């Protein structure tokens, strides 16, 4: 049988929960999915009967979401609620710390400064600051309330113990835990601000916007980022102590049951959400307040399914909620992750020449090596602009890139004997292509023969090719040469994946190859000794250029499709100086003074440069790079960018 067994906390839940189970059978048809109840004591018996195979589904708050991913339980978010309007869906809200304009100190800086919380135990007002500050709080840092009011002068702490640590309540003596303290709760830790009593607010993002209508005000106000710099308050995306979401359906990693609980909740949602007016309302507490669901939730969004618990609650709030469970307080080595079995061993030899400087970690994919930079798993690793487009996008930034000598440059190759052949008119022909989503052998081209023809669909513009990456049905998988399940795969075990391989493409099968313009060079007149380069000529090609002619292929210079950024290292912000220094240092030692082939770094790269002002995604690979993106993003498939574009579009 298709069954969610959800899980119910209180005998109220559970009578909602069973009208909840009634009502959809009139609704739902046989082969569909139907409700059970299972009634436990708390949100944590249900973690565990969901671990245990008694339960399926339960909507908890972030604390909680933490909680039912630590182990042995190994819950995994499915399904977000949301609030607001359908077309911009508000799954999340911020934890900020706002300050005055001019205050003159940053979120490094607050230790004697005056605070103002919403309250003692609270997300965005208690736990995460205090969970981010933990280990600059003094010892012993137990109990939490005697290290804080021994960190900031003085504060309002609503619910705090003033008896007993009377500075949290300097700023509202008594510590009122109710509305009749004038700087209790959301609008009062503002207050607290706006009128003058502490330094600093730990709020929501939009607290200011409710409390200051005109934005002259609210520009006298400013937040405190991570990275110890400010910015205005409706910048709250880029400048947030943590990002949360609201209210989330967990169930088992492995067991699911993902989809019926999907297909439940959107039927659900459809027939007795918000706006249905039914006997039965989802969203309506009739005998209590936010029973299985929160009352002001307008429906629900399905989780992407790329997304565990720590890419979907974030790198800070996880840090914030791991300091508090566990408190624990210490450059330390680099981790880099590696991608291959013989990209592990080159990391493995570099890891011990380091004398431990350097780490090592594994992943099976890029996409899965990027994941686990952004949660703390691994520090670095060195990228395509295409990927550094998606690590930025997922909140990484670059540090350091690879030098080959402004970027290498992306060409069009053609056999020279093709006379027919231009850049003006390409359609109905073989496209060869390194893979999808990479600088040279698709963001660059395609980008610009998306403004030529309108749209992304590019297997129904070429008559066919490779183009590793693309869905295996596809026409721009017909070309490949990868065997069985490696068909197609933008990896190793498909022969024309890369720049070489996207040029052997050209040579055996296809039209036209775009690569980067030293491919050529490297792979004819005998320096490439395989069978299928040994006895090319770099004479029998040439090179596409932009008025519409051709060149012979080591003028690149000027016959070129574009200049492309030289791929980068990535890293996360607060590791950002660590990283820059350990590389910087450890090339000195064995930069210029790989086994297989482009093992960590390519193998044509002479040093790693810095960047200085072009520390974002956005100014590195500049703006033409991105919208040109952004329009083939439309066509796009890939699952990791999908799920922290559901964080931040
Ligand atoms: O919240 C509660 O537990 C009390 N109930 C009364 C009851 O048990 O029916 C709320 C109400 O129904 O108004
Ligand atoms: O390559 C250069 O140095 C200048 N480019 C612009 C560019 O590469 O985007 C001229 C051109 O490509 O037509
Ligand atoms: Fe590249
Ligand atoms: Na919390
Ligand atoms: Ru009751
Ligand atoms: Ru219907
Ligand atoms: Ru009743
Ligand atoms: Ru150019």
């Amino acid at each position: 049988d298709k069954t969610v067994r959800w899980c119910a906390v209180s005998e109220h839940e559970a009578t909602k929960c069973q009208s909840f189970r009634d009502h959809m059978k009139s609704v739902i048809p046989s082969d569909g999915p139907s409700v059970a109840c299972v009634k436990k004591a708390s949100y944590l018996d249900c973690i565990r009967a969901i671990a245990a195979n008694e339960a399926d589904a339960v909507t908890l708050d972030a604390g909680l979401v933490y909680d039912a991913y630590l182990a042995p339980n190994n819950l995994k978010p499915v399904v977000a609620e949301f609030y607001g309007s359908k077309e911009d869906p508000q799954t999340f809200y911020y934890a900020v710390a706002v300050v005055k304009k001019d205050s003159g100190f940053q979120m490094n800086q607050l230790r004697g400064k005056k605070s103002c919380h919403t309250g003692l135990g609270r997300s965005a007002g208690w736990n995460i600051p205090i969970g981010l500050l933990y280990c600059d709080l003094p010892e012993p840092r137990k109990p939490l309330e005697k290290a804080v009011a021994n960190f900031f002068s003085g504060s309002c702490a609503p619910c705090a113990d003033g008896t007993d640590f009377p500075q949290l309540c300097q700023l509202c003596p008594g510590c009122g835990c109710s509305t009749l303290n004038q700087y209790f709760g959301y609008s009062g830790a503002f207050k607290c601000l706006k009128d003058g009593a502490g330094d600093v607010a730990f709020v929501k993002h939009s607290t200011i916007f409710e409390n200051l209508a005109n934005k002259a005000d609210r520009d006298q106000y400013e937040l405190l980022c991570l990275d110890n710099t400010r910015k205005p308050v409706d910048e709250y995306k880029d400048c947030h102590l943590a990002q949360v979401p609201s209210h989330t359906v967990v169930a088992r990693s492995m067991g699911g049951k993902e989809d019926l609980i999907w297909e439940l909740l959107n039927q659900a949602q459809e027939h007795f959400g918000k706006d249905k007016s039914k006997e039965f309302q989802l969203f309506s507490s009739p005998h209590g307040k936010d029973l299985l669901f929160k009352d002001s939730a307008h429906g629900f969004l399905k989780v992407p399914p790329r997304m565990d618990a720590k890419m979907y609650l974030g790198y800070e709030y996880v840090t914030a909620i791991r300091n508090l469970r566990e408190g624990t307080c210490p450059c330390k080595p680099v981790k880099w992750c590696a991608l291959s079995h013989h990209e592990r061993l080159k990391c493995d030899e570099w890891s011990v020449n380091s004398v431990g400087k350097i780490e090592c970690v594994s992943a099976e994919t890029t996409e899965d090596c990027i994941a686990k930079i952004m949660n703390g798993e691994a520090d670095a690793m060195s990228l395509d602009g295409g990927f550094v487009y998606i690590a930025g996008k997922c909140g990484l930034v670059p540090v350091l890139a690879e030098n080959y000598n402004a970027g290498y440059f992306a060409i069009a190759v053609v056999k020279k004997s093709a006379s027919d052949l231009t850049w003006d008119n390409l359609k109905g022909k073989k496209s060869c292509h390194t893979a999808v989503g990479r600088t040279a052998g698709w963001n660059i081209p395609m980008g610009l023969l998306y403004n030529k023809i309108n749209h992304c669909r590019f297997d129904e513009f070429f008559s066919e090719g490779c183009a590793p990456g693309s869905k295996k049905d596809s026409s721009l998988c017909k070309l490949c040469m990868g065997s069985g399940l490696n068909l197609c795969e933008p990896n190793n075990k498909e022969g024309y994946y890369g720049y070489t391989g996207a040029f052997r493409c050209l040579v055996e099968k296809g039209d036209v190859a775009f690569v980067k313009h030293q491919t050529v060079p490297q792979n004819t007149g005998g320096k490439n000794p395989d069978p299928w380069a040994k006895n090319l000529n770099e004479k029998d090609y040439e090179l596409l250029c932009l008025d519409g002619t051709r060149k012979p292929v080591e003028e690149y210079a000027n016959c070129h499709l574009a200049r492309a950024p030289n791929h980068a290292v990535v890293t996360r912000k607060d590791k950002e100086a660590c990283v820059h220094k350990i590389l910087r240092q450890q090339q000195h030692l064995f930069g210029s003074n790989s086994e297989t082939k482009d093992l960590l770094f390519r193998d044509d790269t002479v040093c790693l440069a810095k960047l200085h002002d072009r520390n974002t995604y956005e100014k590195y690979l500049g703006e033409e790079y991105v919208k040109a993106v952004g329009n083939l993003r439309k066509c796009s498939t890939s699952s990791l960018l999908e799920a922290c574009t559901f964080r931040r579009p």
